[PDB]
């Protein structure tokens, strides 16, 4: 998981359970104290699943409710490290460009396998973005989709599609509708 991202975890997981229990799972998988991770970091996907399991243990959270949690409040976090992202963008916009972004912030790093994010236009005020991932991280990927309807301060109303999986990758397909139109039609 490319390191920054983790970073941004870490401090959303501060904001929800506090320093002692993010410091404690930190010391258990033997992060550095006030440790800085850099741009061209990656960090491990066990080392991650370890940090987690050990803010369930402490907080007798399961680990699903806390992802979550994590992706509800991580979109103010991203908004605080990398508003670039969001600065004069509706939701719509936002949410259609993720496929890119992570195409993006991944490709200088050995083994890249991010998250797919397409999402494509199915009526005036709706999309329907397919999350496919190996990772399977769900409740995190649901939980972006609803702080980042919060942090735009845009109404929606989302369903699941479907979902599976196959040669190890998840899928989750949701239709996002807004409560006024996004699109309108236009000659191809
Ligand atoms: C400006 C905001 C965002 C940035 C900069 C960003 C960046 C990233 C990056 C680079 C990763 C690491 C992937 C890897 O190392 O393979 C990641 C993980 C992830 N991102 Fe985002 N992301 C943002 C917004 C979102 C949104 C809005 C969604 C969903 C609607 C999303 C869904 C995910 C998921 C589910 C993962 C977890 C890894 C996985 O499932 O395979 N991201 N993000």
């Amino acid at each position: 998981m490319k390191g920054t991202i983790v970073g941004t975890w870490i401090k959303t997981l501060r904001d929800l359970y506090g320093n002692d229990v993010v410091d404690e799972s930190l010391k258990s998988v033997g992060w550095e104290p006030d440790r800085v991770i850099t741009p061209l970091e990656d960090i491990d996907d066990d080392e991650v699943r370890r940090i987690f399991a050990k803010v369930s243990e402490k907080t007798g959270k399961n680990v699903n409710e806390i992802w979550r949690e994590v992706g509800r409040q991580n979109i103010k976090t991203f908004s605080e490290w990398f508003p670039s992202y969001f600065a004069g963008r509706r939701l719509v916009n936002f949410l259609m460009m993720m496929d890119e972004v992570h195409l993006q912030l991944t490709k200088m790093i050995k083994g890249a396998t991010p998250p797919r994010l397409i999402a494509k236009p199915v009526a005036k005020d709706a999309i329907e973005m397919e999350y496919v991932s190996k990772r399977k991280m769900y409740d995190y990927f649901l939980g972006l989709i609803e702080g980042s309807s919060k942090f735009f301060k845009e109404e929606i109303s989302v369903e699941e599609v479907e979902r599976g999986e196959k040669d190890g990758f998840s899928r989750l397909k949701v239709r996002i509708k807004f409560k006024n139109p996004v699109f309108e039609y236009k000659k191809n």
